[PDB]
């Protein structure tokens, strides 16, 4: 069903997505032990689930103030639209997880290396992704099919993601948070250029989707990285990923809260994992 747009607009997914599913992925919480200490994390499992098929996946960070089960609390209800949307087929089946920068020496800033070392091994090794094993090579050679994103300082946290993990990961969605390593937009820009340049990358090979609102504070910030980023040979705008990989969504009059920012990433997510998928799919 889905066909990229080159410039997609917001669109809120109708109300009755907010409302349960009868269609319901499972939810589970784990608690694993990794550098910052034994902590937890939610899965969500597609509904229908089967171990023998590869999903992709989708790491998504809370905010400041907020915990791992905050996504799926009833102040969001996310897994609501995940269900409502896979069982319309407007997005594919796949996992999503919900960890937090919170417990130990964490932070927004630095969970980056947690994820490396302990979360993707602790996930990838218990549910099916298109990881065959969770070693650095298998993590690497699976980078097409696994995503991160998230919402203010979960945010920041997908920024300094992207930089350190380009290896691990080819779809970004930072929401309503802009990356803090610089003194200028430009110094930003081209932080991100030498994390790609170093990762040898083709532009076809990683994919940012931003967005926020145009009453969200973090508009402030994000949108002057955002134009130094376009500058960069490294990105070429337009939400069709199969002829770019560079967009930022702006939701008109929508506000710093995740009453909003859930649509946005109803809107983002089925953008992801077409490229260079394994499925014999026309987008
Ligand atoms: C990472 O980027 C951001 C994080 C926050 C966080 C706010 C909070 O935790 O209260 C606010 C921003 O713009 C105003 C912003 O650009």
């Amino acid at each position: 069903s889905f066909k990229y747009e080159s410039a997609v607009q917001y669109r809120p997914a109708p109300d009755s997505y907010l409302n349960p599913c009868p269609q319901a992925g499972r939810i589970v919480k784990e608690t694993y032990t990794g550098i910052n200490g034994t902590k937890s994390l939610n899965v969500y499992l597609p509904y229908g689930y089967d171990p023998n098929k590869k999903y992709n996946i989708f790491y998504l960070m809370h905010g400041g103030g907020e915990n791992e089960n905050t996504i799926f609390s009833n102040d969001v209800k996310l897994q609501n639209i995940l269900d409502h949307a896979i069982m319309n087929g407007e997005l594919e089946p796949l996992i999503v997880v919900t960890p937090t920068f919170n417990g130990g020496n964490c932070t927004a800033q630095n969970f980056y290396q947690e994820f490396r070392q302990n979360v993707i091994p602790f996930v990838e090794s218990k549910y099916s992704t298109y990881a065959e094993s969770t070693t650095p090579q298998g993590i690497a050679a699976s980078r097409m099919h696994r995503g991160f994103g998230g919402f203010a300082m979960g945010g920041l946290t997908t920024w300094y993601v992207m930089v350190n993990c380009l290896d691990y990961v080819a779809y970004f969605m930072p929401l309503s948070g802009d990356y803090w390593y610089g003194n200028s937009p430009q110094d930003k820009a081209n932080s991100i250029a030498e994390a790609i340049n170093r990762s040898g990358l083709s532009k076809r090979e990683y994919f940012v989707f931003a967005a926020t609102g145009s009453e969200d504070i973090a508009y402030a910030n994000m949108n002057p990285q955002i134009e130094a980023m376009k500058a960069l040979p490294h990105f070429d705008y337009t939400s069709d990923f199969s002829k770019g990989n560079f967009y930022f969504l702006v939701a008109p009059g929508a506000t710093h809260w995740w009453g909003y920012v859930r649509h946005y990433i109803y809107d983002a997510l089925p953008y992801f994992f077409h490229e260079l998928e394994h499925h014999h799919h026309h987008h």
